[PDB]
């Protein structure tokens, strides 16, 4: 909406795609199921954390 087009990121970081955009409950990361280093076969219903929240690190990338 207005003044409103989403929260964190409103593209795609990697591939600019601002759709289906899978977005960390934490970090800005919005990303897809294939724009991130371990390819998700499917999109997460729910809340979902970055790919680099699953570690200790991927945080100064
Ligand atoms: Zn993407
Ligand atoms: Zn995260």
């Amino acid at each position: 909406g207005p003044l409103g087009s989403d929260h964190h990121m409103e593209f795609c970081r990697v591939c600019k795609d601002g759709g289906e955009l899978l977005c960390c409950d934490t970090c800005p990361s919005s990303y897809h199921i294939h724009c991130l280093n371990p390819p998700l076969p499917e999109i997460p219903n729910g809340e979902w954390l970055c790919p680099r929240c699953t570690c200790p690190a991927l945080k100064g990338k």
